[PDB]
């Protein structure tokens, strides 16, 4: 499954990727990304999880479960 690794970049740098990467995986006709943005602060998955609530290519996302990154990985569908 297609995974971008946001770690390391500010809010603003990560939300800039994280619209790159929901183009990308339209483009190429994915179901699926993950976004591996890390725990830390939280100030990354806060922020990416409220970009995906407004974002018309975006099905759900939550979470990763427990052993696939938990809440250091957000999970995509992506509208087909």
């Amino acid at each position: 499954v297609k995974e971008v690794d946001l770690r390391g970049l500010t809010v603003a740098e990560a939300l800039l990727e994280v619209d790159q990467a929901l183009e990308e995986a339209r483009a190429l006709g994915l179901s699926t990304l993950r976004l591996l943005h890390g725990k830390g602060t939280g100030a990354l998955r806060q922020a990416i999880r409220e970009a995906l609530r407004r974002d018309k290519r975006v099905e759900s996302f939550a979470d990763a479960p427990p052993g696939e990154g938990g809440h250091g990985v957000t999970v995509v569908a992506l509208r087909p």
